[PDB]
């Protein structure tokens, strides 16, 4: 829909990135699974940061047990995990289903 983009694998992740790169554009990831209590609890969220920064950063959902090359990569070890991807590189991360934090980690990338 434009909102939320679901990755399903390494290559879909390198595409991606890549994107973010072409487009200048920052990228939020958000690493989860399916056992993960609190990331069901701020997925909803999630989902509407992208509705509310649809055209300002791109959205991506992570399943880690779903795509494990990309979990492992990441360095992944508490969940949910949030990225922020700039020029194809890790740029900074937040960890926790802290709603208040995951707010401002998305509006201060928005801008610069």
């Amino acid at each position: 829909g434009g909102s939320v983009i679901v990755i399903d694998s390494k290559a879909a992740w390198d595409a991606q990135l890549a994107k973010g790169k072409e487009e200048h554009k920052p990228i939020v990831v958000d690493f989860t699974a399916t056992w993960c209590g609190p990331c069901k609890m701020i997925a909803p969220l999630f989902e509407t940061l992208s509705n509310d920064y649809a055209g300002k950063v791109i959205f991506l959902k992570v399943d880690v047990d779903a795509v494990a090359a990309v979990a492992e990569a990441a360095g992944i070890t508490a969940m949910p995990t949030f990225h922020v991807y700039k020029d194809g590189v890790k740029a900074d991360d937040l960890v926790g289903a802290s709603q208040d934090k995951l707010k401002a980690l998305v509006a201060k990338h928005a801008a610069a």
